C-alpha cells in the first residue's frame, strides 16, 4: 500500500512518522514516501517561535481542545529522556500579560504550575495591570523538523524534493492514499477560501540571559498582535504582529518598528541584544482546522485524501492529536480495503 | 574621612559602593580606595554558581534573614530597569528536589510564587518524592563585579594592587576606617578559628538550552554536596561539592567525577554539552557572618575597623543587606565624632 504524505512541515512529517510507527509492524507491504517543495529550514514550521501555548480563547471544535493536550502529554513525556533537547524541546515558564482582568483559558490544567500573577510579580511590568504564570515547553520548529526526517529517514522512508500541481498526479503516479499536509498554500490543490494567510514577522536575537517567555495581550487587536518575547534553544525569538489575509513575504519595515518597540518597552535589557535574523511566514489560518477524509475519483481505483491543514498559529502546540487522529482514519481506510 | 575597603569581592566592592553612595553628599573629604590581592575574574565570587538562594535551614543570625531579604527586594526593583542584565541579574525559574518530605524554608515568601511540586513535574526527575519551584535571580558573580568596579571608578574610588599584611600597615597609611572583606583569608590579618574553607568545584558547559536552575539536595551529607544545576548568563554551572575545611586549590578527579556524572544522572541532556571550564573555589564559612565595628590603637591613633566576612555559601544572596549594614555602623562613627548624617 502506498502513502504519500504531501508536506514536510510539523504537521506533515509528525503525521508520517505517526502512521509509520503505527503500522509499519502490521501492514506489509507499507510503502511511505514525503513529498515537499520546501524542506528545513525552508518551512513556516522553522519561522515559528517554538512555544506550546494554544489562543486564549475556547476553541469551536471541541475535539481541538483535546489534540492540544495530547500534544503536551506526548512531550512533556519527553523530557526525563537523553534526546529531548536534540528534539527542540525543553521546559520553559513565563507570563502571559494583561491590561485588564480576563478569565482563566481553557488549558489552565494543561500546562503545570498555572496560577495569576501577584502585585510584586506586576510591578515587574509597569504597562500591566492582571495575568498568569505557567511552566511550558519549548519546542523548536527547525530541531523538531531535523528529529523528525531523521527518525523517519532510520526507518525507511523516503523523501523528495517536488513540488504537487493536481492530487490527480499523484494518485496517477501510483499512491492509493494521499495525506494533505500543505499547510496555508493547500487552497493550490484544491480551492479552500476558509484558508488564509496569518502573516507574522519576527525578529531573532542572541540575548541569552532571558529565561522566561514573555507574552502581552491587547484585547482589541487580537492575538499575538502585540509584543511577545520567547527564549529559544541558542536564540530569542521577538514577536508582536499576526495581520490575516496579508501574502506579502517579504519582511515589513513598520512590522520591524512595532516589534523592536513594543519589546525594547517590554523587555529594555533588549538594547544590547545582537539581531540575529528577522523572518516573516504565513500560518494557514482557518475557522477549524481540516482533518477530514475525502474520497477522490481518477481513471481506475479511487485515491483516498486525508486533508491535515489550518492550524493557524498554534501548529507546533497541536500536532501530535492532529497526527494520531489522521493515523486513525487511515486505520479505517485499510479496513474498508480488508488489508487486516 | 579616609576608608580603606580590604576586599574586591562581591562583599568588598558592594559595602564601598554602598558607603559611598550614603555619606559622599555628607562627608569633605570622602576618600575611599579599595585594596586586593585578587580582582575579576580571580576572586571566590567569580566562581559562585550565580543563584539568589538562601541555606535550608534557618540561620544562627536571624539578622542575616532580613539582610537576604533586603538583598532580593533590592536586586529584584532593578528588574524592569534596561541595565539589570549588564549587571549580572535577570530572573530565573528552578527546582529544589528532595527524597523525602521537608519543611517549607523560611525564605518561601521572599522568592516569587513559591509553591510544592505537582506529580507531573514530580515525573520530569525520575529519582525524587519531593521538592519546590519558584523563580528568584541570577546574579552573575564576575558581571555583578565588573559592575561594581565600573560605577565605583565613576565615582571616584579608587583600586590599588597591595596584599595587605595587617591592620596595623593600613592605619598607619593614615586610614580612618578599615573595612575589612577579605572572605576566607581573613584569619590572616586576625586570627579566627570559627573561619573555615567551604571548598566548592564546579564544571562550566556550554547547554544554552537549559533555562531552570536545578537543585537537589541530600539531607544526610549537608548541604550543595547533591547535584546542582543552575544556568549562568552564558553558560550552566553544574556542582556538587562542598567540603568545609579542605584548603586545596586545585581540580581533582574525584569530585569532577562525581559533579559531571551526578549532574548527567539529573539531567541526562547533558551528554551533548560541551565542557568549557572547571574550577575550585573556597566558600567563607563560618557559623555566623562577622559583621561588626572593632578599634584598634596604633600609637596614640584610634582606628576603627568594620569587618564583614564569613558568608559561606551565600555571599551573592546577602550581600546587600550586609553592605547596608555595614553603612549604618559607619553612620555611628561619624556621630561619635560630632558628624551629622541627613
Ligand atoms: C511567525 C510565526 C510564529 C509561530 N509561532 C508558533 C508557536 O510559537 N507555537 C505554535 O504552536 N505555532 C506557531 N505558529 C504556527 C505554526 O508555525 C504553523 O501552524 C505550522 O508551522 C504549520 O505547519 P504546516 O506543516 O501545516 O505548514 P508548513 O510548516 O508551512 O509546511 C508546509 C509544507 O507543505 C509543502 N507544500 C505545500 N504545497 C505543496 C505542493 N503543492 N507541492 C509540494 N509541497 C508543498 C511546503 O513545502 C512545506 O513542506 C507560528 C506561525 C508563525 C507565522
Ligand atoms: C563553588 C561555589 C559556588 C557558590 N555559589 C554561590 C551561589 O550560587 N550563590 C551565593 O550566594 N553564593 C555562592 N557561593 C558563595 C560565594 O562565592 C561567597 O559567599 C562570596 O563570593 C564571598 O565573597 P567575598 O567578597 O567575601 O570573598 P571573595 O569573593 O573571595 O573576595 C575576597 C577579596 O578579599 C581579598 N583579600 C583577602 N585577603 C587579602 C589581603 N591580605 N590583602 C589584600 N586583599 C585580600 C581577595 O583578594 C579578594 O579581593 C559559592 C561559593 C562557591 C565556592
Amino acid at each position: 500500500m502506498r502513502v504519500v504524505v504531501i508536506g514536510a512541515g510539523v504537521i506533515g512529517l509528525s503525521t508520517a512518522l505517526c502512521i509509520h510507527e503505527r503500522y509499519h509492524s502490521v501492514l506489509q507491504p507499507l510503502d511511505v514516501k514525503v513529498y515537499a517543495d520546501r524542506f528545513t529550514p525552508f518551512t513556516t514550521t522553522d519561522v515559528a517561535a517554538g512555544l506550546w501555548q494554544p489562543y486564549t480563547s475556547e476553541p469551536s471544535n471541541p475535539q481541538e481542545a483535546n489534540w492540544n493536550q495530547q500534544t503536551f502529554n506526548y512531550l512533556l513525556s519527553h523530557i526525563g529522556s537523553p534526546n529531548a533537547a536534540n528534539m527542540g524541546l525543553t521546559p520553559v515558564s513565563g507570563y502571559n500579560l494583561f491590561r485588564e482582568a480576563v478569565p482563566d483559558p481553557y488549558w489552565k490544567d494543561m500546562v503545570l504550575g498555572f496560577r495569576k500573577l501577584t502585585p510584586r510579580e506586576l510591578d515587574m511590568f509597569p504597562d500591566y495591570r492582571y495575568g498568569w504564570f505557567n511552566t511550558s515547553l519549548i519546542l523548536e520548529g527547525r530541531k523538531y523538523l531535523q528529529w523528525l526526517t531523521e527518525r523517519l529517514t532510520e526507518r525507511g522512508v523516503k523523501f523528495f524534493l517536488r513540488k504537487v500541481e493536481s492530487f490527480e498526479e499523484v494518485a496517477r503516479g501510483g499512491a492509493d492514499v494521499i495525506i494533505n499536509c500543505t499547510g496555508v498554500w493547500a487552497g493550490v490543490l484544491q480551492p479552500d477560501p476558509l484558508l488564509q494567510p496569518g502573516r507574522g514577522q519576527i525578529i531573532k536575537v542572541d540575548a541569552p540571559w532571558l529565561k522566561n517567555f514573555i507574552i502581552t495581550h491587547d484585547l482589541e487587536r487580537g492575538i499575538y498582535n502585540s509584543p511577545l518575547i520567547i527564549p529559544g534553544l541558542q536564540a530569542v525569538t521577538l514577536g508582536g504582529t499576526f495581520q490575516v489575509g496579508n501574502w506579502n513575504e517579504i519582511n515589513n519595515i513598520q512590522d520591524h518598528n512595532t516589534i523592536w518597540e513594543g519589546c525594547c518597552r517590554l523587555e529594555p535589557t533588549l538594547k544590547d541584544a545582537k539581531i540575529v535574523g528577522e523572518y516573516t511566514g504565513f500560518g494557514p489560518v482557518r475557522p477549524q482546522v481540516r482533518l477530514e477524509r475525502e474520497q477522490l475519483r481518477f481513471g481506475s481505483s479511487n485515491t483516498e485524501v486525508i486533508h491535515n491543514y489550518g492550524h493557524g498559529g498554534y501548529g507546533l502546540t497541536i500536532h501530535w492529536g492532529c497526527a494520531l487522529e489522521v493515523a486513525k482514519l487511515f486505520g479505517k481506510v485499510l479496513e474498508e480495503r480488508n488489508l487486516l
